[PDB]
């Protein structure tokens, strides 16, 4: 039988990838053999999962399964066993771990020219997510993983969805927990998602990567800088003024003026003024190709 039917009872757990409000991501073998020589996976699994949750994992793992990407993090196969809550996503493992944790601990050896490789494959991996109507939800440094120094991988699905065939955007109910730094204000607003609210997205992953993701010139530390002596103010009421003001992050002594162009370009005001990613993706590969 298929090489995708991973066995429960040979999944044996080692430690924590990543957790989130309604699921985590565990490193494990699996071990058919039963000698500790298995294969190391990463497996997503559900906890506190009500019928949503449930919906939205079989819709992730739907996603993720038909994805044929360099840039995208692999399926591998399910699990499942008796009763509920037991049904998981394997995927490969990363042992470099996420991009965001890398570029903090190797920033002074790593160059304009390396940020532009990495920018142009995530650019990359979401052109192929466009190509297949899929809106990330949860670009993020954070959520990027390294394959190696010169390879990375977009991770973390389980906010993603297909558009309709008939509409390029979607409507979610006012929801769970967002990251309020890296949305589009049409999605803060209305919750409203597209392509294009990725790009915006996007963006603030360029900043990241120029940025070296320094923890003193994050997005939210230059939010709380950009606050005057007013603490009190809810923070996304603020930074929804600030936006609409035409208020931006700052560009990095690491960017390259071009770069922040592209930047300011993906946080155009109207989703439709912004570029997609395969306009984005010649202007990166060519400043890439071009600092080699
Ligand atoms: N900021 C920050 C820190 C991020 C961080 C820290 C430790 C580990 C990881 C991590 N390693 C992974 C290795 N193979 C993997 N396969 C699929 C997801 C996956 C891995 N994840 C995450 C990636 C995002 C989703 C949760 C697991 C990320
Ligand atoms: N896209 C963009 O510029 N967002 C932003 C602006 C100010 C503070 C934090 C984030």
């Amino acid at each position: 039988q298929d090489p995708t039917i991973f066995e429960e009872r040979h999944l044996k757990y080692i430690s924590q990838l990543g957790k989130g409000n309604f699921g985590s991501v565990e490193l494990c073998r699996y071990d058919p053999l039963g000698d500790n020589t298995g294969a190391l996976v990463a497996v997503k699994q559900l906890q506190h999962s009500g019928p949503d949750q449930q919906r939205d994992f079989q819709r992730e793992i739907q996603i993720l399964k038909a994805l044929h990407s360099d840039f995208i993090v692999k399926y591998r196969g399910v699990s499942y066993g008796p009763g509920r809550q037991s049904l998981r996503l394997v995927m490969e493992y990363l042992p470099s771990g996420c991009l965001r944790d890398f570029l903090q601990r190797h920033r002074a050896r790593l160059d304009a020219s390396r940020l532009l490789l990495y920018s142009s494959q995530i650019c990359k991996g979401m052109e192929y997510l466009g190509s297949r109507r899929c809106v990330h939800r949860a670009l993020a440094a954070r959520n990027i993983l390294v394959e190696s120094e010169a390879h990375v991988k977009i991770a973390d699905f389980g906010l993603a969805k297909l558009l309709p065939l008939d509409k390029d955007y979607y409507v979610v109910r006012e929801p769970g927990q967002s990251p309020i730094f890296w949305y589009a204000p049409e999605s803060l607003s209305d919750n409203i998602f597209s392509r294009q609210s990725d790009v915006w997205s996007f963006g603030v992953v360029l900043y990241e990567l120029f940025t070296y993701c320094d923890k003193s010139c994050s997005p939210s530390a230059e939010f709380l800088r950009m606050m005057g002596s007013e603490r009190d103010v809810p923070a996304l009421s603020r930074l929804l003024e600030l936006l609409e003001e035409g208020q931006r992050l700052p560009a990095p002594p690491a960017c390259p003026a071009e770069v922040h162009e592209l930047m300011k370009l993906c946080w155009a005001p109207s989703p439709q003024d912004r570029p997609s990613f395969s306009a984005l993706g010649p202007q990166l590969d060519m400043l890439w190709s071009g600092s080699r």
